Order: C-alpha cells, then structure tokens, then sequence
C-alpha cells in the first residue's frame, strides 16, 4: 500500500526573521510496510512542535551554531521534535502500534532510526499525547534540568523568568513556587500576563513591551533584588538583570530569542557586574540531561495528575498551518506551547 | 622619634583615564609612638602596590578626596597595640600611601610574613593579593583538567603570569596576550607559554585566537573584557569555563562597552563565573605552603617593574592603564 505523504520543505537559508515564504510544499509516495537497515522504524507523525532552536538551524552554517544541532539542507524537509506512532518496525523495543516522541521531519510519515537521547517511548497514554511536544517532552525537561540543576535553586529565593508564558518558562515558575520562591514573570501581551498572575501562580508580572525603563520594572517587582534568573530573552533584558541581581546570584542561559532573528547581534554592556556581585552565567542544552528523563517523568506525572502543575497549549490544524506556527513565535503569536497537529487519534 | 610623613592625596575624583595631576603630595609629622587606639599597630611602609581596582575607588568601597589613596603593601612594625605583632616583624595588607601608617589589623585585610627567604616585593604581588587571585581563579573557578587549553589576557602582569605558570605545571597548553614585544617575549623566555601574540598587532583578533588555538579554548582567564571577550566567545569549546577576574578595558570608561557574542553560551555550554579574591583568603595558608617550595626551587618566577619613592608613585598608577608596567607595578617607599 502507498501513502500520499505531504511535506514542509525549507527553500533556502534565512537571514533575519522567518516568513511563510521561506518554506514550501511537496508530496511524496511512502509505502506502508517495513524499513530494513540499522534499527529502523516507519512512523506516522500525529503531533509536531514549533520550538525556537529552529531559527539557528534555518541559518547559514556558522561553527558556533553547528555545535548544538547541525543545519537544515535546502529543499529537504524541516526536522523537529514531535509525537509519532509506529506503522511498521525493524527495532526490538518498538513493536507495531507503539508510540514515540523525538526528531522527526515535517512530513506525515517518517523513516527514523531510534537512538536513546533523541527518541523516547510513550508508556503513559493516560494523559494528552500532544504534551510530549512540551510538558512531558523536551520543553518540560529544560525546565526540570535547568531550574534544578544549573540555577541551583535553594528555598525562599527570588527568581526571575523571562518568556514566561511559553512552555519552558511557565513550568520554571511553577517548579519555583513549589520551593516557595518569589517568582515574577515577563511576557508580550495582557492575555499572557493575566495567565501568569492567575493560572501559573506567579506572585507579580509585567509586560516588557509596555515598559519603558527596562531596569525600573525589575526594581519595583524585586525590592530586595534577584537571586535566580531563567534566561530565555537576552540583550536589553540581561543588562536590566545585572544591575538588579544579588550577590552570589545565578543565571541559567536557556535561550536568547531576541538575537536569533538578528544578523547584527545586540550589545550586553553590564557584564562588569559579575565580579562585584560573584555571579554565575551558565548555559545549557537539554541533550546533556536526557539520561535523567526517566527521573523527570516519575516526578511530573505525580504533580500534573494531582493539580500542582498547570499548562496551556496553542494547537493549529495540519502541516498547512506549520509555517504560520513557526513564524509567529518570533513575533509571539503563541499563547503557551505551539503544537501543530498533523493527525489526531 | 618624631619624623615627617610624605603622603599622596587624591584632589578630586576621576572621570576618564587617570592623569598624574589628580594626585598631589602633602606632609604630616608622626610621633613614632605606641599608638592611636582599638587593636592598633604603627607601621613603616616599605613597598606599595599599584593595583587596577583603584580606578573604581576613584569614582563618585569609594575614596574620600583630600585624604590618602589606600591600597595594598608590605610594611614593618615600628610600635604595637595588637597582641600578635611586636616591633620589627612584617605585615602585608591595606595600608595608606604614605611613609608611615596607623592601621588596625583585621585578620583578612592584614597578614603576617614569616618567610623572609623570598624578595619581599613579592608580597605585593606573587605572594600577595595578585597571587591569591591566580591560585583561586585558576584552581576553583576555572575548574581544570589536564591537557585542556588556557587563554590568559594581560598575561604580562601580576595575576596573568602566575596563571600561565600554574597551567604548564598541570600539563595544559597556555597562550597569553600582552601589548608590546618585550612583554610577549617574556611569556616564552621567563614563563614558557606555548604560544603568545601581541593583541595590539591584531586588527584581526578573532582570527588571532583561531591561529593560536587549532584545538579551541577550554579555559579563559578574563582580566580584560569588551572586544577580547567577544572574540574568545567565538573561539570557545564545548563545556568551556571562563573565569572573570577583571575588566581593564572598561574601568577607564564613562561609556562602558557591549559584548555581542553571548548567544554562544547555550551552544558551546559555557560557564562565565565572576569571583572576588577576598572570599578565598581562608585558603591563603594552603597557597603559601604550595608555591614557596616551587619559587625557592626556581620553578615559579615573577617579573616586576619597581618605581623609587612616593614621587614616582602617581606615574606608576597612571601608567598601569596604558601598560608601561612590564609585569607587576610595585613602588618601593623604603629600602630594608
Ligand atoms: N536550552 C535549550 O536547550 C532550550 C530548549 C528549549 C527551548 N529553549 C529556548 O528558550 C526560549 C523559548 O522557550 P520555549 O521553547 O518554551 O518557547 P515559548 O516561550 O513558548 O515561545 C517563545 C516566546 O518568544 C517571545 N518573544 C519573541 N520575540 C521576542 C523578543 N524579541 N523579545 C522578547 N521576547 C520575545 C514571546 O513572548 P512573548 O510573547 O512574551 O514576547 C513568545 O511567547 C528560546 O530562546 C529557545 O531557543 C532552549
Ligand atoms: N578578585 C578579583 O576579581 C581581582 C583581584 C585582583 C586583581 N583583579 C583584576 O585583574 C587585573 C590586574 O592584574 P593584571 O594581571 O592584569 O596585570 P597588571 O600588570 O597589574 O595590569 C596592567 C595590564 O593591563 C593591560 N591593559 C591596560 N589597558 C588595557 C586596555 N585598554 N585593553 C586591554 N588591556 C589593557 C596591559 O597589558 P597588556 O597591554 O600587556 O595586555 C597591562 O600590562 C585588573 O583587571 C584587576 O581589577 C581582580
Ligand atoms: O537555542 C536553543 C537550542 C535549543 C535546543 C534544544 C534541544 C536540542 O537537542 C538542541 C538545541
Ligand atoms: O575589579 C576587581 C576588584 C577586585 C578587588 C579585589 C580585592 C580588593 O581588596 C578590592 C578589589
């Protein structure tokens, strides 16, 4: 049997921002039986993610960026994290009808090899299959091992979270409230800042966009200053944190989404302050910690199921809407994690 | 005895680079008495240190202008009221920039010299507060393994020169930069750094590091900032540490420059950890007992530039920010 397999292709390399135009559409004919090779499986991608790593995987091969996760080949389908179901297998741990999450291409049917810190088993289908592109996935694992491991948190301390009503950020601020920390958020709209103050249980929050003096916002919110900072923004925002940070204060550099879309990268001036304040700027990728994903799930699935972690998503229908759904993420049109549903169950 | 005390004042605060004309000489008369009050000693300042933190203290910590400049130095006790010191033994710590001073010892500001079988100007530098920076910042905050590669900026001087000696003792590959070909030559001649360049001869600073490191940079010891950190962040390796000691590029400025390449920290999984030496003084008696076997042996060396008297001590602190100092800028106030 042959399958009518629609795909989303990248045209060529990005300079600046993404547009629906830097992407294109094709169809192929992938047959519904076995792959022979290494330890190969043909899946059917049901859900897919729009994660921001994808910008500096959409750009021209720089040695800096190409030491994270490589570069997209022009005119071949966009790789990304997303939930998938086995049609036919050539692996032992995966049998016909099993589910996985991992790095699949933006196509309806993918021909992947499973390796251990890339593709992961779904043993738990007691809770949304969509969430393995988020909370029970890689955005949620960033937030576990990132906040607990490199922010090195200790109770009562004051946390700042930027890009806080979105997948990694909304989880950090919850995992922080669960230590009885003072968490303040920052997000782009009022819709976004209201969820921070209600649903996600942060103590205060602002809209950075509607804030003139970058620094003065963080001075009002934190009278006593900041101890932890979960960095999802950069530039203008890190300069604001370094005059507002307390002594032996830590910074976890998760991302820097303001920069990704720039060719001419913004200046961070106030780095002088980390001698004066004995501060720790620490960067990480999730991939280094995917060995403790067994140890993540054992914690989070007790806590979601009991009403201690909350999570919103931004679901769009089909591959057709997946250009649209990766573009306005860089402009912030997503309210929480941007999922794009290729097929449901 | 009732001798005169020549002193170096600060007139008014500094806004840019320090000129010799923001400092002037005045004189008091000190009675070489069993002294003032609280847990006091009267001291004679033998040697003084021209340290680059002093520009931040010339800002609006902070110095009180019309009074002396405070800094580190080696001094002999003249008369005591502290239970530890007696007449004729040796202290290092925060003295004032005069001939004779009345400081009260606080244990981790001021420290007693026992080993006098070493050049004593070395206790302003190698065995002082630049030396404890180079032990603490390299062994703890740079977190080193063997074979791993170190870049040291302002390698010439004080901190930077013991860092690169302690790395090719661990078994690392060490590179350093300096601003003249006298200071670059010193790195291969005296201290035996694997490679070295002149950063002033590089228009091409990101390429300069690509050249010196085929392997990449695992460890940086940051003494400088700005453009040099922007260049080292391109050049880093995976799970690469940067130990932020100083920023002499920035101290000097009423501008204070921007570092554009901090996105590299997610990708190359970097630790930029800033420290203060004062926090590590509990580990001074462990440092002192490690390095003095090796200094005595001739294995750890040091280059100093010495200025003679309080006269040529503005000329010495001004000149530090340009880099007229070939190594550590010490001032001798008194000969033995
Ligand atoms: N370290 C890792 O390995 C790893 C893993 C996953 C994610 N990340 C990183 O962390 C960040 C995002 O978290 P996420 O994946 O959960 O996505 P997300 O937070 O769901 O969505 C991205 C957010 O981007 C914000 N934004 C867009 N342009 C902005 C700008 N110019 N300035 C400030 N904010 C802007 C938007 O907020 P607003 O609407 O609030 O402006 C939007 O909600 C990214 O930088 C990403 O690369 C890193
Ligand atoms: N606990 C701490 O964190 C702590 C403690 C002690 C010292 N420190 C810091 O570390 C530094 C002091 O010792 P050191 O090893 O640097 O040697 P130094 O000999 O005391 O300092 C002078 C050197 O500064 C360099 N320099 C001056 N202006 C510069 C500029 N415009 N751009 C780039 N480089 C410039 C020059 O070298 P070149 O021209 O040869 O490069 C010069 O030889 C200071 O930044 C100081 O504040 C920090
Ligand atoms: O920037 C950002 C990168 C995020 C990222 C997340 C998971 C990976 O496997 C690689 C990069
Ligand atoms: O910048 C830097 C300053 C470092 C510093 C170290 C020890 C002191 O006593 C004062 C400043």
């Amino acid at each position: 049997m042959t399958a009518t397999n629609k795909q989303v292709i990248l045209k060529d390399y990005v300079s600046g921002f993404p547009t629906e135009s830097d992407f294109d559409f094709t169809t192929t004919t992938v047959e519904l039986r076995v792959p022979e090779g290494t330890n190969s499986v043909l899946v059917k991608n049901l859900y897919l993610s729009c994660d921001p790593y994808m910008r500096i995987r959409m750009g021209k091969p720089d040695p800096s960026t190409a030491a994270l996760a490589q570069a997209y080949t022009p005119g071949q389908p966009i790789q990304g994290y997303g939930v998938s179901r086995i049609i036919e297998s050539g692996h032992p741990d995966y049998k016909k009808g099993d589910l996985l999450w991992g790095i699949v291409a933006w196509e309806e049917y993918s021909v992947i090899t499973p390796m251990t810190h890339a593709h992961f088993k779904i043993q738990h289908t007691d809770v949304p299959l969509s969430y393995y592109t988020g909370l029970l996935g890689m955005p949620g694992m960033t937030a576990y091992a990132g906040f607990y491991e490199v922010c090195s948190p200790k109770e009562g301390e004051t946390v700042y979270v930027s890009a806080a009503s979105g997948a990694v950020g909304q989880l950090v601020g919850q995992l922080a409230k669960m230590m009885g920390c003072y968490v303040v958020g920052s997000a782009g709209s009022k819709e976004k800042v209201d969820l921070l103050k209600t649903k996600f249980g942060f103590d205060d929050a602002f809209n950075y966009k509607e804030e003139s003096d970058l620094t003065a916002a963080l001075k009002r919110c934190f009278p006593n200053g900041i101890d932890i900072y979960f960095e999802n923004v950069g530039g203008k925002m890190l300069d604001a944190v370094l005059v507002n940070m307390n002594m032996h204060g830590r910074i976890a550099v998760c991302g820097m989404i303001s920069q990704y879309n720039l060719e001419n990268q913004e200046g961070v001036h106030n780095l002088s302050n980390i001698i004066y304040k004995r501060n720790r700027i620490q960067g990480f990728v999730v991939s280094d910690f995917y060995d403790k994903y067994s140890k993540f799930l054992e914690f989070v699935l007790p806590h979601i199921r009991e009403g201690k972690i909350t999570y919103v998503e931004d679901v769009a229908d089909g591959l057709e809407k997946a250009p649209e759904a990766l573009v306005g993420l860089f402009h912030g049109k997503n309210v929480g994690k941007q999922v794009v549903v290729v097929a449901r169950e």
